[PDB]
């Protein structure tokens, strides 16, 4: 495809549940700006996919598509913590726990060849490594 794919790291499993319930997410300022630029410059040509993992959990927990630009002025305090400013919409595609052992072989040439499972929040994944990750997530039993 023409997709672009980002890792999402959360310190809050509660915020993930809320995001699956209401189809919204929010990253840092720096993270919002990264995802905003990628979504807008995409013009609707392809999908922005988001690969979610909770920090320390040892597993990825699903896949969602970014479904709107970033709105930086929205209701405060909707998450577990107050630090988040803004909102954007998502559509969750897969909601399943996939152990990091299933993905650790995939390394990112744009991240000093580190395993994809050792990425920080909003790390971008090269397209062919991303299609690798998505195949494993979709097919995992
Ligand atoms: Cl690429």
């Amino acid at each position: 495809k023409h997709g672009r794919v980002f890792i999402i790291k959360s310190y809050s499993e509660d915020d993930i549940h809320r995001s699956i319930k209401y189809n919204i997410w929010c990253s840092t300022e720096h993270g919002n700006k990264r995802l905003d630029a990628a979504y807008r410059s995409m013009n609707g040509k392809g999908p922005v996919y988001l690969l979610f993992s909770v920090n320390g959990s040892g597993h990825f927990c699903g896949v969602a598509e970014m479904k709107s630009a970033v709105d930086y002025n929205t209701c405060a305090g909707v998450w577990s913590q107050d630090k988040w400013k803004g909102r954007f919409d998502v559509r969750w595609i897969f909601v399943k726990d996939v152990p990091n052992s299933q993905l650790r072989h995939i390394r990112l040439e744009n991240n000093e060849n580190k395993p994809v499972t050792n990425s920080r929040d909003t790390q971008e994944v090269p397209l062919e490594k991303a299609k690798q990750v998505l195949k494993i997530i979709a097919s995992y039993k």
